[PDB]
């Protein structure tokens, strides 16, 4: 019913953070991972700041299972480590104007929420407050966006002088009521753009201005393993609470970098083993899903006893777009398309079967790919 951010499909997320949260050892641990493991050799060479992480999916784990591929595919979720792409530690007592220079040039930010003081040689008693870093970041992002409206609205009140007017000055003259009412929210509701009650022309002017307050969050409060493995925390509730009073809506999924990190020492299966003996499960899949989902990404598939792989879609793509993200021929000398629904053959277990039950649909250009389809382009 409505978009929100950055036009496309290769969209991806960074991992925001106060100083000493977890942040290099929860990007190492992904890499580390199976999900993000360097396995995945297209020999691409992913940057170091950077981490592929294979986007967890049943659908994906059945089909494979179902033509057993020579190659299997996954899908794939960017995860960026900001802190990594600038050394510099900011002066300010937020993120710093460079930080936030790499955010931009992201789309979903991944949150790391402290709830741990394991850094403690003695106490002071209010040292490390997670509700104070966590409301810093927010003025903090709110404060750049506000400037930079600011500025740009300063630049709309330019060409808006009178004589010979109205009749295509009123044009952006709509748009400078809106930047404004941007603006008023900026500062005046005190709330993240992302947050606000805008109508779809609104929504498209702001995504003009790449504000990092546009963004969605996704809030990952790291606590220790101890902590993490009997599901309470010092922190946790407060921090809690203080989302749905500043930032209302954003997931907020509590977890342990130690841990996490500590699985990657076991293989799939002994992982599962050590898991349950712990009576608990590594959030990273939740994690990446959450991610991968907060882009308004969804998939299709395209098997074959050759290969079976996972492509990503924006989630109202059309047939011809998503074909064209395989090879860009198949959009343009594009007509129709062979779709088999996931549910649809999960049920036949076999192409033959459901084609034979009219499952085999033929879609046209006026299609909207659905989450899990499993199409062929000629």
């Amino acid at each position: 019913k409505v978009q929100w951010g950055r036009p496309g499909n290769n969209l991806k997320t960074g991992i925001v953070g106060m100083p000493n949260v977890g942040k290099s050892t929860f990007f190492r641990a992904i890499t580390k991972s199976v999900l993000g493991n360097p396995a995945n050799y297209p020999y691409a060479t992913i940057d170091p700041e950077e981490a592929k992480v294979a986007v967890p999916d049943e659908r994906f784990d059945w089909l494979c299972e179902a033509y057993k591929p020579k190659s299997r595919v996954p899908a794939f979720l960017t995860v960026f480590d900001i802190a990594g792409l600038t050394k510099g530690a900011s002066t300010g007592v937020g993120l710093g104007n460079a930080f936030l220079s790499h955010v931009r040039a992201v789309d979903a930010i991944y949150q790391v929420v402290r709830a741990f003081d394991d850094a403690e040689i003695i106490h002071v008693e209010g040292d490390v407050d997670p509700i104070r870093d966590l409301s810093i970041i927010v003025d903090e992002l709110l404060i750049k966006d506000a400037e930079f409206v600011e500025k740009h609205l300063e630049g709309l009140r330019k060409i808006t002088s009178r004589g010979a007017n109205t009749l295509e000055m009123k044009a952006k003259k709509e748009e400078q009521a809106i930047i404004e009412k941007v603006y008023q929210y900026l500062t005046e509701t005190k709330q993240p753009i992302r947050k606000g009650d805008w109508s779809n022309r609104e929504v498209e002017i702001i995504n003009s201005l790449y504000l990092l307050t546009a963004k969605p969050v996704i809030y990952l409060v790291n606590m220790s393993e101890r902590d993490f493995l009997r599901q309470k925390n010092k922190y946790l509730p407060k921090i809690k609470k203080w989302i749905d009073e500043n930032s209302p809506g954003d997931t907020l999924i509590p977890m342990s970098v130690a841990f996490e990190e500590r699985l990657t020492n076991f293989t799939e299966e002994e992982a599962i083993e050590e898991c349950k003996k712990l009576n608990t499960k590594s959030m990273l899949p939740k994690i990446i899903v959450t991610g991968y989902n907060a882009l308004n990404l969804i998939n299709y598939f395209t098997c074959g006893e050759d290969e079976v792989r996972s492509w990503t879609i924006r989630k109202g793509t059309k047939a011809p777009q998503a074909a064209g993200v395989i090879h860009t021929d198949f959009e343009k000398a594009f007509v129709v398309g062979e779709i088999m629904h996931y549910q649809d053959l999960f049920d036949y277990k076999t192409e033959n079967a459901c084609r034979a039950a009219g499952k085999y649909l033929t879609k046209g250009k006026e299609y909207v790919m659905e989450s899990g389809d499993i199409a062929h382009w000629k």
